[PDB]
């Protein structure tokens, strides 16, 4: 019998290497492990706010990634080639982990495991696809039900209800996926004073926070959904000047070349989603930021075909 083992409540390197080989054997972990890992991430995250002040020195390097959509095999290849993860090499992913992903649940649970390994060195921000509105109706709920039972589903939902929105790094970098409201007067405090462990909203400006994205052209383009629309470049430039940001590199916008410098050249969009839905097969890349190299560092990797499982 190869039953579970907890060691001092601490997830150790040998143990999740054993877990990686177990998942290469493609079996199912016993439900009590799910119980303790879920409760532990529950207390460790529930104490974490939307904005937590974390300072990273010029001697520390940080790894950030684009839209991956649960490429678990590519993550294993990263662990294999890029070296063992370190306290001085935090990894951050720019949302969009789920939907169109058939085993992103294993990805997210091993991410919670790594959070147990590094509770103050792995941080993520809520994406716009991690919402029950589209997950319940458009097949992701069916995927969850095929995988597991409804009680664990509501457990993951209530865990996700505390997901943060915005981060500040180095006092020079501001991190978010969606963006801003359509109107001026946006502070960090108003979002901070909004209690987020409640019923998720359907739409509106709070939905604009994670879905409204700027456009490379100027002006104000009406949203094709018929509700609200993407706010103009005057707001963006005013906020750029006020919040002392130079530029940001993000994703969730389709580029033929896999990257582009747009918005009058003031923003960088990178496509690190290789062959999403088996369509583009574009190059992927992840970015290292550190004090010793002021320009962002780019590592470009490519994906491989995966078994039809």
């Amino acid at each position: 019998y190869s039953g579970p083992k907890l060691e001092d409540g601490k997830v150790t390197i040998s143990f999740m290497k054993e877990l990686m080989q177990w998942y290469k054997d493609q079996k199912k972990l016993h439900r009590k492990c799910a119980y303790q890992i879920l409760v532990q991430v529950k207390e460790v995250l529930s104490k974490l706010s939307t904005l937590v002040e974390t300072t990273l020195k010029e001697t520390e390097k940080i790894t950030v990634c684009g839209d991956t959509h649960g490429q678990f095999y590519d993550l294993l290849n990263i662990f294999e080639l890029n070296g063992l993860p370190s306290e001085t090499n935090p990894y951050i992913f720019n949302g969009d982990f789920v939907d169109r992903g058939s085993f992103s649940v294993e990805v997210i649970l091993t991410l919670f495991g790594f959070k147990l390994l590094y509770p103050d060195h792995f941080h993520l921000l809520r994406g716009n696809h991690e919402t029950d509105n589209m997950n319940q109706i458009y097949g992701f709920e069916g995927e969850v039900k095929a995988k597991y039972t409804a009680q664990m589903y509501e457990l993951f939902s209530e865990v996700f209800e505390w997901l943060p929105l915005a981060q500040c790094i180095n006092g020079k970098v501001l991190i978010m996926h969606g963006g801003l409201f359509s109107e001026d007067g946006v502070t960090l405090d108003d979002i901070r004073k909004i209690e987020r462990n409640r019923q998720p909203p359907d739409s509106g400006p709070m939905c604009d926070l994670l879905w409204s994205d700027p456009q490379p052209q100027n002006g104000r383009s009406i949203s094709k959904r018929g509700v609200s629309c993407q706010f103009g470049p005057d707001v963006t430039k005013a906020f750029l000047e006020e919040n002392n940001l130079d530029y940001i590199i993000r994703s969730h916008e389709v580029k033929a070349e896999g990257y582009e410098v747009a918005h009058g050249g003031r923003c960088v969009t990178v496509f690190s989603a290789p062959n999403y839905c088996d369509q583009m097969g574009n190059k992927a890349s992840y970015i290292h930021l550190q004090g010793s190299d002021l320009r962002p560092q780019f590592h470009q990797f490519t994906a491989v075909p995966h078994p039809n499982v």
